[PDB]
């Protein structure tokens, strides 16, 4: 599924993201965008480690997910990489809560540091009624 803007928006909001670990949703709908373009099933291969980036937020299979054909890899959000490929998004932003709870926080995503911080991301939430 591809979501649109302000679809997704209050999608995450009513998922309860607004603010998940101080993170706003201008933040998270920032990260979706430049992760995926919003897209549930996007997947991106790393050739150089075996691991895999999966759906909207582009959570890799090292640590967050289980494919079972990474390398040492562990499973933190304790869910198949499949779940991060569904249409509805309740398991992907579980899992998102799962890696923001870690020090580094939304800076888990060096495209967030990339694309979002120190950024005004405030057009991602504008007209979206949230």
């Amino acid at each position: 599924k591809v979501f649109e803007r302000c679809e997704l928006a209050r999608t995450l909001k009513r998922l309860g993201m607004d603010g998940y670990r101080g993170i706003s949703l201008a933040n998270w709908m920032c990260l979706a965008k430049w992760e995926s373009g919003y897209n549930t099933r996007a997947t991106n291969y790393n050739a150089g480690d075996r691991s895999t980036d999966y759906g909207i937020f582009q959570i890799n299979s090292r640590y967050w997910c289980n494919d079972g054909k990474t390398p040492g890899a562990v499973n933190a959000c304790h869910l198949s990489c499949s779940a991060l490929l569904q249409d509805n998004i309740a398991d992907a932003v579980a899992c998102a809560k799962r890696v923001v709870r870690d020090p580094q926080g939304i800076r888990a995503w060096i495209a967030w540091r990339n694309r979002c911080q120190n950024r005004d991301v405030r057009q991602y939430v504008q007209g979206c009624g949230v």
